[PDB]
């Protein structure tokens, strides 16, 4: 069957050139709102929640691991750094390295988080270990961002990487001091406001992770607290035909602005 939710995403996406993929889950009722919800979609910056989980999850065991230094050299800068490069010949903790990532988007930070855990794949590991079969890291930064179409690397579905969204921010995959953290992180986002959240209406309160890369490929995953009822998550993923495309965070704003209204 196709909805009239879905319908109206598809008349957004074909008047947009490119590939949209959406999932909402509704926590009031469970229920999920899916566009192209089973494809693959380059995840860019939007991988860096995983990330930052994953050394959550290994804070829970270790009580001064968040306030552990990272040595940050000039080597380690990479393409976007605007925290790390404040720091270069010091060290940042790494509670300031997930802030970094999340906040601003930071690349270097992101870097550092994936060294902790091991590597891309350990990002990975930590992925199926709270239930998520279909999110894979395979690079560091900046190249995890290439986005080509077709490429298997570094990519999740919409419907896993709401899935996964919704048991880090609101159950139980963290403890409940870890799932706090992650959500004031989020919650504190810089780069979020053209993105899902100008979908949706202004009282609504959004915590989101960006992301974007090669092939126009504009990215956002949020959890959403409207006004008087229980909380939803919507991951928008938007992908280009041609490797130098702009980014539409505006089509991300009208795939929100679809889900909000078939509410
Ligand atoms: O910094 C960025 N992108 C970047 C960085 C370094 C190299 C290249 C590159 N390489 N080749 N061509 N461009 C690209 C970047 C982009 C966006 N954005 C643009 C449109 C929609 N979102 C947002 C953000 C922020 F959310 F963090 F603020 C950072
Ligand atoms: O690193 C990147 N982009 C970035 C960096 C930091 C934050 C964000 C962000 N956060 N939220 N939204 N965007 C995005 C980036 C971008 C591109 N590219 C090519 C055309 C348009 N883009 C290519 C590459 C790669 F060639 F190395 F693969 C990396």
């Amino acid at each position: 069957q196709t909805s009239a939710v879905q319908q109206k995403l598809a008349a957004l996406e074909k008047s947009s050139g490119g590939r949209l993929g959406v999932a909402l889950i509704d926590t009031a009722d469970n229920t999920q709102v899916l566009y192209r919800g089973d494809e693959r979609f380059p995840m860019c910056s939007t991988s860096k929640v995983m990330a930052a989980a994953a050394v959550l999850k290994q804070s829970e065991t270790q009580k001064q691991l968040l306030n552990q230094p990272v040595e940050i050299k000039h080597a380690d800068l990479v393409n976007y750094n605007p925290i790390a490069e404040k720091h270069v010949n010091g060290t940042m903790t790494l509670a300031e390295l997930s802030a970094a990532a999340l906040q601003y988007s930071d690349n270097t930070a992101m870097n550092k988080l994936i060294a902790q855990l091991g590597g891309p794949g350990g990002v990975t590991a930590f992925a199926r270990a709270i239930g998520d079969e279909t999110f894979r890291l395979d690079r560091t930064e900046p190249t995890l961002n290439t986005a080509i179409p077709g490429d298997p690397r570094d990519t999740t579905t919409p419907r896993a990487m709401a899935q996964t969204l919704r048991q880090l921010t609101l159950g139980h995959a963290l403890g409940e001091t870890q799932r706090a953290q992650l959500v004031t992180w989020l919650k504190g986002n810089t780069t979020g406001a053209a993105s899902i959240r100008a979908g949706l209406p202004t009282s609504w309160t959004v915590g989101d992770k960006t992301g974007s890369g090669g092939y126009g490929t504009t990215n956002d995953i949020a959890v959403i607290w409207p006004q008087g009822r229980a909380p939803l998550v919507l991951v928008t993923y938007f992908t280009q035909p041609q490797q130098n495309a702009e980014s539409r965070r505006d089509v991300l704003a009208s795939a929100a602005r679809i889900i909000a209204e078939g509410l």
